[PDB]
């Protein structure tokens, strides 16, 4: 792992994770990029060096540190034209922030167009030397991070606007496309008798994945950086951008066992060993498993998750017992997504720069109809009713700068004002189940924070809004470095083909 103080060099390279060679966006030579790690309390100084040369995958870039509150450092959050102008090619920029009050499993990714889909994405872990779950496992390290990624043989800007699924699911950066079932698979080495904290991170641009391990159950103890009550399951459906820690007891027979991550669409199942990797106990031969999959009889259900430590829900025990309730009505017209009649188009001047330049009201802020001004020190409820009007369901919505209470989960008609799980990416379910997924949070974090579908192609088609939280305090609370002030002039000076 690198960090907390590190250079991250962004370049274009040839990679072949599934044996097919293509140009991708890589981080210190690799994709998924390297694990960034620190401890709770750390200051991170992550120097992002943009040495990109390929305009099709974008020569400019911007990195988001997914799940971090970034309190007082809203300028470092990453979304292009919300929190900064992109870094320009040939330049570097220092993201410099603290993580005083969080620990768990995160990730980092480009937040410029669909560039993370082209490879700029990797895992990010913040350890707790007082982790309340430490008694449950023996091993937690670089090799117990498990990444899932959808991989495409055509680049983001070159294929369909809304791809019908990936060529290959990669697990720790390797996997098979169904045409070449010879390509090397990832191996996750375990040792009989040891308990492992596996940190499962979905780096997905689009599909969700139903993750299982032949012969083993999984005890979930963390959900998107929030410590849970331990929950034993035999399969986990994990949506783009979500994270779970699970404990795996390596107390079965020394052998090879299939690791399975079946996407919701694209190449499904496991023929040829697609959608798979290998759990190899030490001593087992260097061969593919021959285990078979059994029916999941205890699948994860989000409603079954609860915080480890009692965490009151923001507001009061009633539908709309909050200071401000916002409903998000979805639409789609074949090319673009809309929220409450507005398809997001990034503004010329980043929302944060507009605020620092005096714009504190929805009337003054751009894009018009896409920015919701929130009062300070208030409870907020947001509902995302599933509708046939928004194909590509279930949409995993993400709120930057906050961890929220999921008061109503997909596939559940029930509202939990008592002990609902908190997380930062939530499936908004389907119109088939009449879902009306609802979240709550408190506005104690001044700044503009993106709220958007985490299917990158949908974000790109406009499926986003901005929550402009406590705009009158943004300037005082988030002092900006000169390097940040320099971004927009430099970017705006670029030829459009060097963007
Ligand atoms: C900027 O980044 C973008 C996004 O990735 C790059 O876009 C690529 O554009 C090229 C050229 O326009 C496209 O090439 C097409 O590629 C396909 C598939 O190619 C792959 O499969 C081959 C078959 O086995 C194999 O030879 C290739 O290997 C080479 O390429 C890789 C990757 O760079 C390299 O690592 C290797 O060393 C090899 O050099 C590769 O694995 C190919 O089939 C296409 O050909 C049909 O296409 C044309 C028109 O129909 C025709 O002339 C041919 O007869 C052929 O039948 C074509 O060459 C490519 O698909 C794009 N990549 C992606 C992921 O979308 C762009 O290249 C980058 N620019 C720079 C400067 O690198
Ligand atoms: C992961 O979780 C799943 C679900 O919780 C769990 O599956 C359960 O496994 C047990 C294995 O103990 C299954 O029950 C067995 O079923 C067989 C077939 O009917 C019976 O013959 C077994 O009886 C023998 O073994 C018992 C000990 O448990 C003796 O008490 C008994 O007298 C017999 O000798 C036994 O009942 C159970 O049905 C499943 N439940 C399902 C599928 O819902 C699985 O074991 C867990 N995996 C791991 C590795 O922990
Ligand atoms: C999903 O829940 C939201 C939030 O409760 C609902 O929107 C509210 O509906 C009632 C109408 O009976 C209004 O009084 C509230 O003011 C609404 N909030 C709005 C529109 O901002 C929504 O109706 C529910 N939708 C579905 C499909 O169940
Ligand atoms: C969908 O709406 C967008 C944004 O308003 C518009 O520019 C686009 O042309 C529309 N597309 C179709 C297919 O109607
Ligand atoms: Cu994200
Ligand atoms: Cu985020
Ligand atoms: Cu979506
Ligand atoms: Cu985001």
């Amino acid at each position: 792992a690198v960090g907390p103080v590190a250079d991250l060099t962004i370049t274009d390279a040839a990679v072949s994770p599934d044996g097919f060679s293509r140009q991708a966006v890589v981080v210190n030579g690799v994709t998924p990029g390297p694990l960034v790690a620190g401890n709770i309390g750390d200051r991170f100084q992550l120097n992002v060096i943009d040495n990109l040369t390929n305009h099709t995958m974008l020569k400019s870039t911007s990195i988001h540190w997914h799940g971090f509150f970034q309190h007082g450092t809203n300028w470092a959050d990453g979304p292009a034209f919300i929190n900064q102008c992109p870094i320009s090619p040939g330049h570097s920029f220092l993201y410099d922030f603290q993580v005083p009050d969080q620990a768990g499993t995160f990730w980092y990714h480009s937040h410029l167009s669909t560039q993370y889909c082209d490879g700029l994405r990797g895992p990010f872990v913040v350890y707790d030397p007082n982790d309340p779950h430490a008694s449950r496992y023996d091993v937690d390290n670089d090799d117990t991070v498990i990444t899932l990624a959808d991989w495409y043989h055509t680049a983001a800007k070159l294929g369909p606007r809304f791809p019908g699924g990936a060529d290959a699911t990669l697990i720790n950066g390797k996997g098979r496309a169904p045409s070449d079932s010879v390509a090397e698979l990832s191996v996750i080495k375990v040792t009989k008798g040891k308990r492992y904290r596996f940190r499962l991170v979905s780096l997905s641009c689009n599909p969700n994945h139903t993750f299982s391990i032949d012969g083993h159950n999984l005890t979930i103890i963390e959900v998107d950086s929030v410590n849970s009550q331990p929950l034993e399951v035999d399969s986990i459906q994990i949506f783009a951008a979500q994270r779970y820690s699970f404990v795996l007891d390596a107390n079965q027979a020394v052998d090879n066992y299939w690791i399975r991550a079946n996407p919701n669409f694209g190449n499904v199942g496991f023929d040829g060993g697609i959608n798979s990797a290998i759990l190899r106990y030490d001593g087992a031969p260097a061969v593919e498993p021959t285990t078979n999959q059994t029916t999941s009889v205890k699948p994860l259900n989000e409603v079954d998750l609860h915080p480890l430590v009692s965490t009151p829900v923001p507001g009061s025990p009633s539908s709309g017992g909050v200071d401000k309730a916002i409903n998000m009505a979805f639409n789609f017209n074949g090319s673009n997504f809309f929220i409450n009649g507005a398809s997001f188009v990034p503004p010329t001047v980043p929302v944060l720069l507009q605020i620092l330049s005096g714009a504190q009201t929805a009337q003054d802020l751009l894009p018009s109809g896409s920015v919701y001004v929130l009062p300070s020190n208030a409870s907020i409820e947001i509902s995302f009713p599933a509708t046939a009007a928004a194909p590509g369901a279930p949409h995993p919505f993400h709120l930057h700068g906050h961890t929220f209470a999921v008061v109503r989960s997909a596939g559940s008609t029930v509202y939990n004002y008592d002990n609902p799980i908190f997380r930062d990416v939530v499936s908004t379910g389907t119109p088939a189940a009449g879902d009306n997924v609802t979240i709550r949070f408190d506005t104690n974090n001044p700044g503009p924070w993106f709220l958007h579908c985490h299917i990158d192609f949908h974000l790109e088609g406009g499926f986003a809004v901005v929550m402009a939280e406590d705009t009158p305090d943004v300037k005082a609370v988030n002092p900006v470095p000169q390097a940040w002030s320099d971004l927009c002039p430099t970017y705006d000076a670029l030829d459009p083909n060097d963007q």
